[PDB]
């Protein structure tokens, strides 16, 4: 189920490879050994890491070269779902006390989740799930609201053929500044 | 487990008993057994039924009556989640031919979700997961988009002691006639 079916018998075809870590050796299809604690699938969803596409289709569409040397395009308005006039949906709301945040990202950013949200709700690409320990992705944080602030509070767009619709929140200072005033504690998971 | 470890000796105290298939007898509080198919937890949280309350506690704050004729109290603005002006966050959007979605109710109702949204996400009770083959929800029904539709589309917030944080949609006609006119198909699970 690596790869869709109409791709055999050749699905690494069009690809440079890199390194044989990663599927057709290119680090931006993620791991072959997928981080053994994001489970990301139940009876009734399962994560196509290139949707229907193969994988040199699936460069072609989402990065800016299927060579190595491009890179992934990432979706307008911040990635927020868009209403009928093409606006982002959101608004600014209070997270509480004792709630659970993760993130994809270096604490530089601005971007978090609730704890635990399916990956195919974050429509994350593929390389986000490369792994250094083969337990979790090497660049994920949990974190805990420890002083309520506001942030930015909406749906994810679909991208990068996944089908989004988990919530996101945009913070208005980085991760390390919510950390410094206290706003936010790191928990090892 | 299925109660707090502070409920005991006798987590069931304060329910009535009405039937042996739910838990401490009260089909409110969601079946012994859990639909062997659906997705409860998200990825790294785990689904606790009542939260941290005993039943009898959580029937008290969470529905009019802990007597089995006490029924569910649910949240304001339709369990959109509230900005910090108290308005429920959330924009009209055009759902797309192919979209898979789901939904707890009858076809009576207006709201539906992405299909196979982790049960915890949705702010649900517990009896919406009683289950008389075993597989799925009684009450649980998927459809996929056959022709574009507008709905009301924001974040689900927290509920009966769940984290919330889905994405729900809000139909202007209830989902039956959205499957009468061709914009809904039922699927099999
Ligand atoms: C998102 O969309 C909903 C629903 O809009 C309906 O569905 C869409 C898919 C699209 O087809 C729309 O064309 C369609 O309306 C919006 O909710 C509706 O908003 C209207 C007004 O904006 C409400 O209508 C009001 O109903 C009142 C009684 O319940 C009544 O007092 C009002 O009458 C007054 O206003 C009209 C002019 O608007 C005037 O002619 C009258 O004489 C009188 O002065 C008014 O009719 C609907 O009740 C709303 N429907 C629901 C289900 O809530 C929603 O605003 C929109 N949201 C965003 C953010 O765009
Ligand atoms: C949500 O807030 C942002 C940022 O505003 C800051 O944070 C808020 C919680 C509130 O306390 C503000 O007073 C803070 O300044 C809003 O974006 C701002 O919009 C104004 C309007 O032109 C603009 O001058 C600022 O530069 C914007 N700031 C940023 C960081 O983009 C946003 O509009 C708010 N959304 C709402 C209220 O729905
Ligand atoms: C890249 O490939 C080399 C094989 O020469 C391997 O040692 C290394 O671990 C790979 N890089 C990874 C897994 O990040
Ligand atoms: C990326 O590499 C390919 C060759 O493999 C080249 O065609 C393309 O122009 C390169 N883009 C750069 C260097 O920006
Ligand atoms: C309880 O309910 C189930 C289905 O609602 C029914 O099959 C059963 O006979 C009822 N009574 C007992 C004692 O199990
Ligand atoms: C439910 O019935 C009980 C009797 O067992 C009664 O005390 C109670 O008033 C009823 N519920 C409400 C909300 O009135």
């Amino acid at each position: 189920s690596l790869f869709p079916a109409r791709c055999w018998p050749d699905p690494c075809a069009g690809i440079t490879f890199q390194n044989d870590t990663y599927v057709c050796g290119d680090p931006r299809l993620g791991p072959v050994v997928l981080p053994q604690k994001f489970p990301l699938n139940n009876e009734l969803r399962t994560y196509a890491r290139f949707g229907a596409l193969c994988p040199a289709e699936f460069l072609d569409k989402w990065a800016t070269d299927v060579a190595p040397n491009g890179t992934y395009i990432y979706p307008p308005a911040n990635g927020f779902a868009l209403d009928t006039e093409e606006q982002p949906i959101l608004g600014n709301a209070t997270l509480p006390v004792g709630m659970k945040l993760d993130r994809f990202g270096s604490e530089y950013g601005t971007f978090l989740a609730p704890l635990g949200a399916p990956y195919i709700e974050r429509s994350l690409p593929p390389s986000n799930l490369n792994t250094f320990d083969g337990m979790y992705p090497y660049n994920y944080h949990v974190y805990q609201v420890t002083k309520e602030f506001v942030v930015g509070l909406g749906p994810i767009a679909p991208w990068f053929e996944q089908p989004g619709m988990g919530t996101q929140f945009v913070t208005y200072t980085n991760v390390l500044g919510l950390i410094d005033d206290g706003y936010l504690r790191r928990e090892d998971p």
